[PDB]
């Protein structure tokens, strides 16, 4: 909602309350997940060709008793945007492989799930400088690019670590040392294509015996389609990793290869039904595990739009993954989910 507009300067206050519950054997998972997210996007005219901006979005949990509190800030930046040039932004953002991926997480709950969060450049993490131009100084209509850098994210300080610490140092999963990436898409009339490729150090925490997958370096490797016209949603990507694909707890995968699809369609009358799906296959995992499924699942869902402010889904996570010693090591769900949700949003 647009809150403030007034010489030059917009702020938008949005949000939502998603009241929702999952259903499965799986208990760890089972149970009430009913969140909110709350969010400001500003922006102000320094001149008819240059913009300000800043976002900031955050996440909080509406499931837990009231002697504790589970929230995080989701993104957190300020920006400058010049007319027919580009925009360039620093803070907590979406990783410039998102650009391609984030094409398929669409799915009313689910999806979204062959890469997580603070994991390398593939989705939110801390430190992004990004630069993006669009529309190619505004003499190619359609086709944008990007390039982004990420600062070290190391150790916890005041902890007793003697090298690879930052100030806002955290646990190896979510750690990251110094990287680069770049996007391109194209997007003509219904029609999009893309790519993006991330190159990120690893971290000596990272590289430790505790974990597999132990590497010099993280990349990625994407490539992406998209159709969006006439009712009709489809988009599949498809994504390369070598040492950055997480393996539950256990480290990360040598190399993975990531696959999503999905199908949707708008019906006139508000209902939004949704197909796909989700695999990551891992390679040469080691400690025996060799080639292993980390993600397959088909997910079934529909959303009913009763109009921009309130709608209500059900997602149906039907999961191909069989229990066995590598998932259970791993932690890795194989029970399918069964989702309901009700959102009013602003």
């Amino acid at each position: 909602a647009e809150v403030y507009n007034k010489d030059g300067n917009k702020l938008d206050l949005y949000g939502k309350v998603d009241g929702l519950h999952y259903f499965s054997d799986n208990k760890d998972v089972d149970g009430d997940q009913t969140y909110m997210r709350l969010g400001f996007k500003g922006e102000t005219q320094v001149t008819d060709q240059l913009t300000g901006y800043g976002q900031w979005e955050y996440q909080i949990q509406g499931n837990s008793a009231e002697n504790e509190n589970n929230s995080w800030t989701r993104v957190a930046f300020a920006g400058l945007k010049f007319q027919d040039v580009g925009s360039f932004d620093y803070g907590r953002n979406y990783g410039v492989v998102y650009d391609v991926t984030s094409w398929t997480d669409v799915l009313p709950e689910f999806g979204g799930d062959t890469y997580g969060s603070d994991n390398f450049m593939q989705q939110r993490g801390n430190g992004f400088a990004t630069y993006r131009n669009t529309d190619f100084f505004g003499l190619v209509d359609g086709l944008n690019f990007a390039v982004q850098y990420q600062g070290k994210n190391g150790n916890p300080s005041g902890e007793g670590f003697t090298s690879g610490v930052t100030n806002n140092g955290r646990d190896a999963l979510r750690q990251n040392g110094d990287g680069v990436g770049g996007s391109i898409t194209y997007d003509y009339e219904g029609f999009g294509i893309g790519g993006a490729i991330s190159s990120s150090k690893r971290t000596d925490a990272q590289n430790t015996a505790a974990y597999i997958g132990n590497g010099d370096r993280a990349e990625t490797y994407t490539g992406g389609l998209k159709y969006d016209a006439n009712n009709i949603y489809l988009a599949a990507q498809y994504t390369q990793t070598y040492n950055a694909t997480r393996v539950g707890s256990l480290g990360w995968a040598n190399k993975a290869q990531n696959f999503e699809a999905v199908a949707q369609y708008q019906f006139d009358f508000g209902l939004r039904p949704s197909l796909a799906y989700l695999q990551s296959k891992g390679k040469n995992l080691g400690r025996g595990y060799d080639d292993e499924d980390i993600l397959k699942y088909v997910d079934v869902g529909a959303t009913y739009y009763f109009n921009k402010n309130m709608s209500t889904y059900v997602d149906y996570k039907i999961n191909l993954l069989d229990d066995n010693q590598f998932t259970r090591d791993a932690g890795i769900n194989t029970d399918n989910i069964v989702a309901l949700g009700l959102v009013y949003q602003f």
